[PDB]
């Protein structure tokens, strides 16, 4: 059984390039590089993996926009990089894919022929398939929310897995909790699910999150989710997407947020980003690097001191400032990093002292999106 | 010492294009700064690298600049860090005032950053050409000699006078301008509608690129002066300095072949666009070279790559005359010879398969003609 389709280059090639995704460049196991491509009756199957996620992306015989004649079914590899490279430098809007004597595919188009050597696909790792379950359906949009609202707040130090993750737990049969901390800084997001579904505790490595929003476009309205203890899937119409849990149990995090306050301040969102990247060109020249919040009688003021290299003294205006005084100092990556994760106008951040962790929420919403960052002492 | 206020996009713009004569890394380390000279007259931002020099005036009667000056001076700031704090700074006009210890206060609405500078007298000045009349070139037309010729300069250190352009006036209208790698070659001939002095310098293809990236096409013209060792093209703002690399250029007219046995014509972007397939599977060879067979009308590319795969194509062509051929030569300088086009089709003109061939604009007035040097195989 040797390989024989044609197919529509930018359908395939777009495929291509969805499944190349969970395809690495170097791969500690070599033959990870390649792109598996399946041929049968119904269709063909990209597959992709690098052992932390695996793509597989179908294209269906009766898919009208493929316009794929599938005529020898079998199985190939071929070094995934180079080969999307190739398809997508020919010059025809459809493509020949023979497959000849010893591993070798011809690329036929127009007046191009193009020879690439794969190789046999049996080395290829079988995925492993997540038995039979009740799925959980949420719409994609909501979980790109989700993922923009949390993922950034996860560590990113390899030697402590559990918080590389995201931490999501469906309690209570409708009520989605999400959070994701490095230690310094924490993002949580709520959700009521609008219908319900048996729950869970899972942790999803962060990585994996980023290439889920970049694997499923938003062409794609919902997708299912399927559970086991090791792993979890992802799946629309055409592309599964698996990927790894993170084994472990994940820090008691409730415990972390503060309730009652001393001061808060409400901000432009904008303005106030504005500021700090400001305030960080000054203080990254530091190891330190940190901001000084100056609140003195309704005047809020930023400082950085940079020795050698310069100092920012900065006024910055705000809609309302209510409680005591206070100096405090933090990293403004941090706040940055949760202003651009808002999606209001305005913040409201509250604190307790200057050693205590602050809290900052989006301000006038409905939305229960919550985020932690702890000062430095100084 | 130094005050002054300004709008900050211009004052940015001005900084940036000054900057393209500033290195982060560099052999002199002052000259990773700007130097920022105030006078009544207006702001003189200077940068320089060793090669390049750019002098940036902005006149205190320049009405878009709304620079109003108080006091004079001069200071040093490390280029890259100073033009990325005054791109984040907030309002329309900025406030600049030195205070003690080459430091720079920039008061920017509610937001005041303060730099520490340096002493300018450590910067070192740059060497005034001598006294001269003026050459007048359109800059379009400058910059469109750099992109046909700047490309098929070398790269190699070791004969530094091929990494330049040779640039020859002649009976006082007739110019032209050549490079080579010794591998392929660039020629762009023209005729100058006003006479000027003859001259024949070389300068270097990185001063050339800059060139373009420092006179935007609102400026029309510019004034070029020369020196021995140095050349300048000046607007009404900016003068750009760049050193000229001295030596004898090659006897290049020696290696244009005359009579050919084989042309054909085709396509440009068809073209480039079979020797960029032709390429994905050459650049996998160490001197990876592509094949074209001429046999009968027909024109056909091959690559083998031996564990990697192979190219079969059939190009199209416009026109083929002449003795067939099988003629071997590295893709990236067709590429590149290509690129170089702005016409729809191009001539081809081969002598054997190891002698250099042609390639010109077809069907088109310019005196613009690429030599490239075929690999035996």
């Amino acid at each position: 059984h040797m390989i024989h389709f044609s197919i529509n280059k930018n359908l395939f090639l777009q495929a291509l390039n969805t499944t190349k995704r969970a395809i690495s460049s170097k791969n500690a196991i070599p033959i990870l590089s390649t792109v598996k491509i399946d041929v049968t009756n119904e269709g063909i199957t990209l597959i992709g993996s690098n052992g932390q996620i695996s793509i597989e992306n179908f294209i269906s015989q009766k898919n009208e926009d493929a316009g794929l004649l599938i005529t020898s079914l079998g199985s190939i590899l071929l070094e995934a990089s180079f080969f999307i490279n190739v398809v997508s430098s020919l010059p025809d809007v459809t493509l020949d894919f023979k497959e000849i004597e010893q591993n070798q595919i011809v690329l036929t188009s127009g007046k191009s022929e193009i020879t690439l050597k794969g190789k046999d696909s049996e080395q290829y790792p079988r995925i492993q398939e997540i038995s039979a379950s009740t799925p959980l359906i949420l719409e994609t949009k909501l979980l790109k929310k989700i993922i923009n609202e949390t993922a950034f707040a996860a560590s990113t130090q390899e030697s402590r897995p559990i918080l590389t993750g995201v931490h999501f737990v469906l309690s209570q049969h409708k009520e989605l909790k999400t959070v994701a901390t490095d230690s310094h800084r924490l993002s949580q997001k709520k959700l009521t699910l609008e219908k319900n579904s048996d729950d869970f505790d899972v942790v999803i490595p962060s990585r994996s999150l980023r290439e889920f929003s970049a694997v499923f476009t938003d062409d794609i309205e919902t997708v299912e989710i399927f559970f086991a203890n090791n792993q979890i899937l992802f799946r629309s119409e055409n592309i599964s997407f698996y990927t790894r849990l993170l084994e472990g149990n994940y820090p008691d995090t409730d415990r972390l947020i503060p309730t009652d306050f001393n001061t808060t301040i409400t901000f432009n969102v904008v303005n106030l980003r504005q500021s700090m990247e400001r305030a960080r060109l000054l203080s990254s020249a530091t190891q330190n690097g940190t901001v000084k919040l100056e609140i003195k009688d309704g005047v809020v003021s930023a400082h950085v001191h940079s020795p050698e290299v310069g100092k920012v003294n900065e006024e910055i205006d705000t809609d309302q400032v209510t409680g005591e005084d206070l100096t405090i100092s933090f990293n403004p990556t941090y706040l940055i990093d949760s202003l651009k994760a808002l999606n209001s106008e305005k913040v409201t951040i509250s604190f307790i002292s200057a050693v205590r962790p602050f809290t900052l929420v989006p301000a006038d919403t409905d939305e229960d999106f919550m985020q932690l960052i702890t000062p430095v002492r100084t």
